[PDB]
């Protein structure tokens, strides 16, 4: 059993700045640890980034077919993009919405996300963990 | 070290009247949940219940007395309580709001949240292992 | 077969001022009247007040329990409460909501109720017979 | 005493829609059984409807005239219709609001009402009896 | 030199009935008022009045076509009717919007008009002789 | 196979007003147009106008009987008339709203419609060609 | 009787600049245009103006202990100033606020203003002539 | 006249799921029908979809080069793109907007439209004939 | 006359953390300074604090029956209840909010308050000297 | 030593109007009250009123210029000015706001400050006597 | 050949104040900063500072009298003065807004301009250097 | 010293339209111009042109990490995208925010940014000349 880890706009920075806030691990060593973490817990998991809305969306389109569960952290297309929320409205396996940081701790606008009415579930301020947390949710599931 | 699982007004009536937005897990098989998943961690996890604003906040200074981390499942309270919230803020170790449901696929008033401001991360509906991966995340941090 | 008649908060200050907006029927004067009339009609009335949220939570669960219609008049809680909501929205015999005055002349936050979307129905500004007249609906349904 | 039932817009519609939110009782059957009531209580119902915003305010002005008690259910134009708001405020005697369907458990437009800040009270999601109940309350005053 | 003065829903009632703060002349005592006056100006004034939007557009259709002044007390229709808008907006001599009362000083809906901005001007709070001004304006343009 | 076409208020004048708002075609010619163009459709086109909102409903009513699909072009009453929405929501045959004007590039209050929600779609700016455009997909189905 | 003319900021610019919004005849022709046009009404006229937010509200206290009328057209200040509100709510003789342009088909912030509602009326659209309707309505009161 | 027919994000998942909303038939199944549809009415249809924003003003400003109509779905980019919105904005030919599902009966973020405002006209809920009735449109002008 | 001091929820925590902005006299040395101060201005001071608002609601009831003086500090309750505010409402002797810290200062939702209106005044931000002042004001009625 | 005691737009006319909700004491009584009361705490009040704003802000920048505090009632510009706010960002020693009725008791406009955040401390609705406690907080402040 | 460098409320404080916010120049420093690079660039400028609205808008007058162009830093009167954006609304020369702070980087109440509308343009938060640009604009036209 | 000059969607479309807002100069064009004139400076001007957010970000996360200075008129994507404002958000040299149309005298939701307040300062509506008192600000820092 597959699982698909997609990360959005600016995520590839992991750990290239603001190590208050987002914490100092690099997309590289999450990759690591989340393929780590799944195979220790019976699944197999594809971890991608890009900082590009169509890609993401293929990716989620691939998902639907295959059926697989995803964890989605799409970084900013979170608060603004209508059409991700459509490519996920399309998923039969789970949705789990991640972010590393609080974002209720945040601007205004960081509250407010159209992924997450959509979404099994919404894992929120618990760093790098949340992924791990995330996999955890769907080996039980 | 002792972490603190509070659940706010109406959790008592987990499982009982009200399924298939809660889940059909009971507060007392919740707790024995919660009881197995802190041995397995090798914490301690102290589990409880209250209707009432009051000794939710009583509870909640005395994990801020004795420096421990806390669960918390405000329940209705999560939206309208300041006073919670404000004792919430005392808290020097992590605090975790969690939600059974996804409070994101309701209605409107329920996507606000006075505490997630000031908690470290929250956690929306995975359901009932909602509180199991909190209490993990604790586990590691 | 039981009706509950359930009065939050302030509404034992009843006949004690305002004249003028409430009526000058006292609490015990009403919780009577109450009585004598859900027994014209073959009602057994069950007429309480209580200040506390906590304890409106407690007699809402258990008519949740019973079965049993209930009159409520949160007084300020129907602004504020989530959790009264939560709890009322698992009865499943007739919810009524009943207001004394005509909560729609007043301030403006007074027109919004967090329980007039989950009751059967709600009766405003009939005063005290407001609460007979909803016994009278419960007699028939 | 006599007292005018004036129904608005759509009402001509009653029992004959969705019936599952307003009812099974045709307009004809609820003059019947408001008829009846009146009888009962030792009142004259004098029962209106009209599809008309103007015919509703002649109703209206001639009760104002003749000093008789209104209940109004304006259909639509509660939601809309400042004339009617005005033509309601000069009668003397007291105005009771009727709606049928609970109208806070529907879209929020309906949710906001013209009449009722200048209404004596309101009846809301009691169906048919709605009627009756307004009926008993101008009996006694 | 005809001006068409034109009254709304309710305005067939000025101090009968309603005095309130709209003086006591009568809606008939009006007629003659602005007929006296616009004589004694060199203009022949049509008053008419009407509870009915449809009845408002016919009549103001009429001064479209034949392109003579209008001013138009369009009372709650003032607040709520795009219709009446649109009819006025293809008026090609003057339109003046009147209200006897100061529909500022009042609730807050009341100070948003549909008409203001099609309007060339508008008349408020001056009671009357609002009308009287208005033709003394007309009489110069 | 019987379609009624619909037009409310200020429609009457179409084509004696405001060119490339609305452009040079008057009713009478619409109505011409409209019945050929049903005709070579096989279809019955029933065109009607009324600046009247209760002839409206009237005429919604008895298409609501008579299960047949409604073309309606409700002017200004389309931003303004929950009853009109209420009326048609009983449609059991296709309802398609159409704005000769593109509404969305004028008032802001324009953008609003009441019908739109309960309609099966909307044609807007299309000029007169818009109910044309309707007759063929009812034609259709 | 002395009536008080007082002109806000902006003012002494009128027929220097935008003739097509605000007219043509200069705060000078005013000045004399009113003034004789009271003398033909049996009243004393005293019309100034100011840019100076604190000068009008000196005028305006002097308006006050004399208890003599005031037509204000306070330009800018109309939309902003509480000050000046405050300074007005304390006349015991009426006061109109006079506008030359029709605000209400302008900038959508030229709608509001803090003085409407404590002066007896508003003139508003009619050009330079709305002094003189006011000063022909002080004339009566 | 080439007519370009632009199909923005998910909208090459037409068809497969899921067809309550938007029906049975593929992209490419809609391809071939708009494709015929604009033969037999003498028009050449150039049809595209893509995923990527980037991509949809490439094509946006071809079409504006070649001074040619556009018929757009832009699927959720219709709800938040300005830059899809300036990029049409200097097409000189018709842009007619088309959605398949009736926007208005959904989401309240669905009901507004960046593009509603700068195209011609709109086409919402009347299914894949939305595109025809576009190209016949443009047939017709 | 006997001054009732009423704190609310959190209170008790005083000066024991967040000292920045509360400061750092706990409530058992404000309670004795409180006394002192009242003593030498010749009144009696009764210091009560609870996080429980019934417990609140109670001790008003209790100063209004005594028509006695209240000093109100009702923590985050004041941004919340209505309850607690109606239950101040029947105050018949001066009602004087205190706030230790600068509400205006802080969070946005901490700018309102339901008390404020029904208050005879404010303190807001002097510290723990507020109750000092507040006792001053009433020894002068 | 010194305290400045500012009010703004139309507080000179202080109880010529609306006694009972301002009330009934004149601006000059008001001065009276606040010097004497003042003295008597061992404070030197300077009271002052005008209806304009560039005359307040030049007291307000003086106040900060001397280090002094000011007990502020901006009347009208409570709700409207930012350059009030501004000038008054810029005074270190404290600064009260003061209003002599309770405008949480009125219309909507006038429950929001420009100035409430920048300030120390805020009175309302103590009437007159709202001053002269703002001073006791001073005086009970002195170092 | 001549720039009006215009400075309002508090600007005369600059380096007196917040070496960080606004630099740590002086107006008198600035004045010749101005002046300095406006003679290089072939230009004469004037800088004037004044607290006083009134002073600002005689000045803007004179400009508007001059036909000069302006270069506009309006300090808090930027957000809250109509009078001020009639004045410039006369200018037929550029006219050019300074900050020197980022106000969007601020108070939301700082993000809101009644000048830039009717500006040529603005700059923001480039410190001092703001005005020697906007005289290149200028220079350049 | 290198200067990143970068911009967004719609402005490879300059000057081949709408002449009367953006100019007459092109793309190409602006670009000599831009490096010719930063040469001066002693500048290296790298200026580059996208319409694919994804495109736009690789550009500033390559200026974060080399500490470039940016001037970023991101077009459309100004108001819509967190992405862009989050990849901004980390540029450690300065930012300057530029638009050729004056932003705020146009549609209302232009008015608002998200790069705004992440700047160094914004410069709106001087033209094309915008990008080279950019480069002016950055000659001196
Ligand atoms: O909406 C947000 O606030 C947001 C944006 C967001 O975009 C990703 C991102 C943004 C800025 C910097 C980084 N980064 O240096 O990895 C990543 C991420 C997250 C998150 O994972 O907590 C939250
Ligand atoms: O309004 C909420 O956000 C809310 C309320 C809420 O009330 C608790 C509750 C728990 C168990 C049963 C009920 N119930 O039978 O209405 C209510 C729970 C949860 C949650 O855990 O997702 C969320
Ligand atoms: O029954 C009501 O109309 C009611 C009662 C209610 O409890 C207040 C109250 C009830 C009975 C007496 C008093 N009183 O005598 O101070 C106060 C509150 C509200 C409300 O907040 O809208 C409404
Ligand atoms: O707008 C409403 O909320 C509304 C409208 C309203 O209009 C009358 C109406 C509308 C649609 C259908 C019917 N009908 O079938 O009687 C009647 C009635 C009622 C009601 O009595 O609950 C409520
Ligand atoms: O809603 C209004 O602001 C309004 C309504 C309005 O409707 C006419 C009207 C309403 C209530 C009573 C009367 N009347 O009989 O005098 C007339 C009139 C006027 C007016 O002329 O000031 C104003
Ligand atoms: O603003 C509207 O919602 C509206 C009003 C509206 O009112 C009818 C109307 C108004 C003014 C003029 C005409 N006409 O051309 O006769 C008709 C029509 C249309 C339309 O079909 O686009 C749209
Ligand atoms: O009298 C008015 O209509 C008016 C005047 C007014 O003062 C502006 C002004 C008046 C006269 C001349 C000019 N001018 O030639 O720049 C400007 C402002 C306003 C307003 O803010 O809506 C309204
Ligand atoms: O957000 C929209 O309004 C929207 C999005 C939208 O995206 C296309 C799309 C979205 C979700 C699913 C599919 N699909 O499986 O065909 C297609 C299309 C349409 C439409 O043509 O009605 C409307
Ligand atoms: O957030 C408030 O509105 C609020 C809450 C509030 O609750 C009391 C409180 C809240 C949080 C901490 C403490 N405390 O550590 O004494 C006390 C007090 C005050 C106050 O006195 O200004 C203000
Ligand atoms: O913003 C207010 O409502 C306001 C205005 C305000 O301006 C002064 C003022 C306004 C109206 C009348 C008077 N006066 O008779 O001094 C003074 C003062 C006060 C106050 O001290 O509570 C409050
Ligand atoms: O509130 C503002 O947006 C504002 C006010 C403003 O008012 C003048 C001012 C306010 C506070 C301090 C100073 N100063 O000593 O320069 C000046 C200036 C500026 C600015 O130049 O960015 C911005
Ligand atoms: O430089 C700008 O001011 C600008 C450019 C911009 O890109 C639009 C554009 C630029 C150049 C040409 C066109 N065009 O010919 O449609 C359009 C958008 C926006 C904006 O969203 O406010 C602003």
């Amino acid at each position: 059993l597959i699982v698909n880890v997609i990360n959005g706009p600016n995520l590839g920075r992991l750990g290239r700045r603001e190590p208050a806030v987002y914490g100092g691990t690099t997309h590289d060593e999450l990759v690591a640890l989340i393929e780590r973490e799944a195979a220790e817990l019976g699944l197999k998991a594809v971890v991608r980034q890009s900082d590009s809305e169509a890609q993401l969306l293929d990716w989620i389109h691939q998902a639907a077919d295959a059926a697989e569960p995803v964890i989605l952290n799409a970084g900013g297309l979170t608060h603004t993009s209508v059409a991700l929320r459509d490519a996920c409205a399309e998923l039969s396996a789970p949705l789990i919405e991640v972010h590393i940081s609080n974002v209720h701790a945040r601007e205004e606008f960081r509250r407010h996300s159209y992924l997450s009415p959509i979404a099994t579930g919404v894992i929120v301020g618990l760093g790098i963990q949340g992924y791990l947390l995330a996999l955890r949710y769907l080996a039980e599931h």
